[PDB]
C-alpha cells in the first residue's frame, strides 16, 4: 500500500522546502484543495518538475466542469485528480474521459456520501476505478474517524482500488493497514509533526510491514 | 435582483480585458472554480483591485477544511465564498463564521442536493443565509435546467436569501425573473456571446424590470 502525503495549509515556497524532509519514504504526493485554491495549477507545475519520480495527486475535490478541470490538471502535470463523489455521475464520468485521454487516474473521494453501499455500486458500475474514504478535517475535529467507512467500502467494493483519509497518524495507522487499502493518506501527522521525517519514516514502516 | 455574471473557463488576462466590455451591467463578477484553480487567489485580488466598486464571488465550492479556506478567500478581496450544500454542517458553519469574522459572505451551493425541502430547513436552522440553487454545466449538458429546483426552493425557503444558475441567457431569463430571485447568475451566454455587451444587457434589463 501506497503513502500519500497530504499538503493542505502550506504555501508553495513552504511546500518545496518541507518535501525535501520526507519525499523518500512517500509514495504520492498530494497538492491539498486549499494549496490549489491558494497557489493554482502552478503548485502542481512546480513539484511535478522538482520531483519527477513522484506521482502528484492534485486533489480539485471537482463538483462540476469535470472534463475542463480535470484537464487543466492533468495538462499541468497532475498523476491524479480527485472529483467527489456526492456529484452527478455525469461529472464523475467527464472527469474519468478526461483522465483516460491522459492515460492518467481520477481518484473519487467519497467524504460526506450518505448512502455508501448504494452508491459504490452505482460508481463501480458507471466506471469509476478508484475511491477514497474520507472524514474531512472539519468532521475529524469533531472527533469522528474514516474507520467504519474503510469497512463498509471493503465490504461493498467489487474492483475499485481503494485509498482512505482522515486524522491517520503513526499511532493508528496499523489500524487501517491491517484492513488492506491500497493507499493510506496522511496530512496533518507529518505536516505538523516535530519530526516529521520520523513520522513520516513511522508511517511508510508500517505499511510496509503489511504485504 | 443582481446579475452575477460567472468567469469559469477564463485566463486572468482573459478575463481581465473580458470584464471591460460588461462590467457596468454586472453587480457580482464571480470567479468560477476552474479560474479559480487555474490561477489561484490572485485571480481574486487582480480583479478586485481592478474592480473595487464590484463585489467578487469566488466559486471555491469548499467541501472541506471550511474556516481556513473561507479565510484565504476573504483576505484576498472575496466578497463571497461558495460552499457545497451537500458537505457537512459543521464545514458550513466554520465557513459562516469565518464570514462574519470578516463582515462577508457565504453562499450555499445547493447543487446535486438530493433532498431539497429538507436540506434548506436543516440548513437555515444551522444559520445559512443565502442560497444558491445550481444545475451545474455538466447537468446543463444532458438537458436540466434549475427552475425545478428554484420553484422547489422558493416554497421552502424561510428568510434565506436566494440564488439561481443553471445555463441561463437572455432567452429564459425572464422565466427566471419572474419568480423573484435575489440573484440571477449567468456565465456561457455572456462569456460565449458573439455581443456579450449586448447579452449581458438584455439580460441585466430583464432583472431592471422586476423593481
Amino acid at each position: 500500500m501506497k503513502l500519500q502525503l497530504a499538503l493542505d495549509e502550506l504555501t508553495l515556497p513552504e511546500a518545496m522546502v518541507f518535501m525535501d524532509k520526507v519525499v523518500d519514504d512517500v509514495d504520492i504526493i498530494e497538492v491539498g484543495t486549499p494549496f490549489l485554491i491558494r497557489e493554482g495549477v502552478n503548485a502542481i507545475k512546480a513539484i511535478k518538475e522538482k520531483y519527477p519520480h513522484k506521482e502528484v495527486l492534485a486533489d480539485a475535490k471537482i463538483m462540476d466542469g469535470g472534463h475542463f478541470e480535470s484537464q487543466l490538471l492533468f495538462d499541468a502535470g497532475a498523476d491524479y485528480v480527485t472529483v467527489l463523489g456526492v456529484t452527478d455521475v455525469l461529472t464523475i464520468q467527464s472527469c474519468i474521459r478526461a483522465a483516460k485521454e491522459a492515460g492518467k487516474q481520477v481518484v473519487v473521494d467519497m467524504i460526506c456520501v450518505d448512502d455508501l453501499p448504494a452508491r459504490v455500486r452505482l460508481l463501480e458500475e458507471a466506471g469509476a476505478d478508484m475511491l477514497a474514504v474520507h472524514t474531512g478535517t472539519d468532521q475529524q475535529a469533531a472527533g469522528r474517524k474514516p474507520i467504519d467507512d474503510l469497512i463498509t467500502m471493503l465490504k461493498v467494493r467489487r474492483k475499485a482500488r481503494i485509498a482512505v483519509a482522515g486524522g491517520i497518524s503513526s499511532q493508528t495507522v496499523k489500524d487501517y493497514a491491517l484492513l488492506g487499502p491500497d493507499v493510506v493518506i496522511v496530512g496533518s501527522a507529518i505536516t505538523h509533526a516535530a519530526d516529521p521525517a520520523g513520522e513520516a519514516r513511522k508511517i511508510s514502516q508500517v505499511l510496509l510491514q503489511h504485504h
